[PDB]
């Protein structure tokens, strides 16, 4: 067996990229047009898989075999495959045009590098060509790097990982068992999940874990300062040296270790760096395809139907879409990937439906801390937070036990509450006098006009439909403590 040239071929439905959005689009097309012939072409050799477990549950397991099988343990102890479907669900490219009732084929280890819109064709990196009738671009993005690491030498670039894939979890996991110290650069949800995860391994290994970022505290661009600060102390307590207000001036090699120099005088000595500083949408096809990239937000600009050009749609992290409440925007949400992929797939079969979904986001920092967000969440906005003591059910683990899944967009559902009526206050709880240290859950309302434009929920689950409805209706609430009763915050 030797390398060979693929003959030109044709496929009714071509999906460029094999991630969450591509997979959801393939199922949608198959549901809408039974017998459909769908081909996914994907650069990474792996079959389609969900990403959330990579910075999360896969680090919380004592079984060495999980790194190989990727059958991760949810917080409720129940196993789940990181893959959407196993190999048997798919067919090979070669067989697709001949199989009865059609199917979903997958061609991994191949990259589409040229899109010809008017000729309905693409070219792969190996020179072969595939004509299509309908095409979805769902190429995701590539992790951003740090400028200082880019200007940095071979030695340091060889000791920095960007965190996005299976390969990254595997390498970072191995490194956590080989070196004395690892630094996470990035204060966002993802960098924070990685810090907690290594801090947990640290309990057994004794490795040093540092997390550094330029904000005053974790997720500082998103959470109000008080909760950002609470969060920062929480992460630190997982055994992480957190360094806020840190701007990387340069990185170099000293003593055989990495030497990161900060603008303010500080210096960090460490053996490996993982960055989590955001994403660049994969838009290389915009050029041959004559597609518009959004100059303000990045990604492919699409219309209400997720369409970019004739017979071309985009979904997932790669799309700059028109949010029904916020206007042009792009997100990195698992929910959006699934919903938008499904809708694109439906539109590929002729539906012409607008994307009116309000995408949600969630983050877990271990089984005991969970956040959910929706709409415009920006710490520069005026905000109203309402809090209460947590009940036993108010944590990511219980939310996983109740629903049987850890992927929060699944358990929350994609729906929107049909009506909002402020329920009666709950029965009084006999208690000693309550202090701020005693709260463990809450809702934070983000405002613009006296209208709620965004919501972050802290340890409140199964209420996302209600948060969607409050944001959609756009009422001026006279008293947000009454509305918080909708989130069982009393
Ligand atoms: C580690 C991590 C944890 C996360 N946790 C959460 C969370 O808990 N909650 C939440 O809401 N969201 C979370 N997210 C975000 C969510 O997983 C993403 O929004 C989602 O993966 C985007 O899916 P996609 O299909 O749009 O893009 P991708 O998943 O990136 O898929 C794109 C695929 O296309 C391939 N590709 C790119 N270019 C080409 C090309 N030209 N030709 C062929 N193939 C190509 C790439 O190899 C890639 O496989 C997390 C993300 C990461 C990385």
């Amino acid at each position: 067996t030797v390398p060979q040239i693929r003959a030109p071929s044709h496929v009714p439905f071509l999906l460029i990229g094999g991630g969450t959005a591509a997979f959801a689009a393939a199922r949608s097309i198959r549901a809408r047009d039974p017998g459909a012939r769908v081909l996914i072409v994907s650069e990474d050799p792996e079959l389609p898989y969900m990403r959330p477990p990579l910075s999360k549950e896969l680090w919380f397991s004592d079984d060495p075999n999980v790194t190989k099988t990727l059958q991760f343990r949810q917080w409720n102890g129940k196993e789940r495959s990181i893959y959407f479907q196993p190999p048997s669900f798919y067919v090979s490219a070669q067989d697709l045009p001949n199989i009865e009732n059609g199917g979903v084929a997958v061609l991994t280890g191949k990259k589409v590098v040229h899109l010809d819109v008017r000729g309905n064709m693409v070219k792969l990196n190996d020179g072969s060509q595939i004509t299509f009738e309908k095409c979805l671009i769902a190429t995701g993005g590539t992790p951003r790097s740090l400028s200082a690491i880019d200007r940095a030498g071979a030695e340091v670039k060889s000791r920095t990982t960007l965190f996005r894939k299976i390969g990254d979890f595997r390498a970072l996991e191995k490194i956590s068992r080989e070196v004395k110290s690892i630094t996470v650069i990035g204060g966002g949800f993802l960098g924070s999940e990685l810090a907690c995860a290594l801090g947990r391994k640290s309990q057994a290994s004794g490795i040093e874990v540092i997390q550094l970022f330029p904000e005053k505290g974790n997720m500082g661009k998103i959470l109000p300062q008080y909760l950002s600060n609470w969060t920062m102390e929480k992460v630190k307590r997982e055994g992480v040296k957190v360094m806020p207000n840190a701007i990387v001036q340069s990185v170099g090699v000293s003593g055989g270790r990495l030497l990161i120099k900060l603008k303010d005088g500080r210096k960090v000595e460490t053996d490996h760096i993982v960055t989590a500083v955001g994403l660049e949408p994969n838009v290389e096809l915009a050029k041959t395809g004559g597609l518009e990239i959004d100059s303000d937000f990045g990604g492919f600009r699409v219309n209400a139907e997720l369409q970019a050009r004739s017979n071309i749609w985009v979904a997932g992290d790669a799309a700059c879409f028109y949010d029904i409440k916020l206007g042009r925007r792009r997100v990195e949400h698992h929910d959006h990937a699934v919903v938008s992929g499904r809708l694109a797939g439906e539109n590929m079969t002729g539906a012409a439906k607008p994307y009116w979904h309000q995408s949600m986001f969630w983050s877990d920092l271990g089984p005991d801390v969970g956040y959910e967000a929706i709409g415009l969440v920006d710490s520069s906005l005026p905000t109203v937070g309402v809090f209460a003591k947590a009940t036993a059910q108010d944590n990511p683990k219980s939310a996983t036990e109740q629903s049987g899944t850890g992927i929060r967009s699944e358990s929350e559902t994609e729906s929107e509450a049909s009506e909002i009526t402020i329920p009666p206050s709950a029965p009084a709880v006999p208690q000693v006098p309550v202090e701020g240290e005693d709260y463990g859950k809450g809702v934070i309302f983000y405002l613009r006009d006296k209208v709620v434009v965004g919501i972050v929920l802290w340890n409140v689950f199964n209420r996302m439909p209600i948060a969607r409805k409050i944001i959609k209706d756009g009422e001026q609430h006279e008293d947000l403590n009454e509305v918080a009763k909708l989130f069982n915050i009393h």
